[PDB]
């Protein structure tokens, strides 16, 4: 009866925009670079995945 | 009377992990690329205030 998933779903909304600031960052990165750029965006997408699974525990 | 506090604090713990891993990366770029780094490190800063922020209002 109470608000956990609106909670979780506002973090995961409001998150996206910072999250989404990195992956714009990595696309500007050498070509050098290109594995710090991939695992950087594996840690975004681990980090969408924790949110997941908190929003799973409330389902 | 409910979880939230220790929803909040447990989403902050797990988040850490990939966030550092960013941080990391971030910090075999190449001199080229040190705003990029910068701009990466302060979206994590404001991943961790926008938790501090979900945070703040539940206490």
């Amino acid at each position: 009866a109470d608000d956990r998933t609106l909670l979780m779903a506002g973090v995961s909304h409001d998150l996206r925009t910072p999250l989404t600031r990195i992956r714009l960052a990595t696309e500007m990165m050498s070509e050098q670079d290109g594995y710090l750029a991939e695992s950087i965006n594996k840690d975004i997408e681990e980090c969408n995945a924790i949110i997941e699974q908190f929003i799973d525990y409330l389902r």
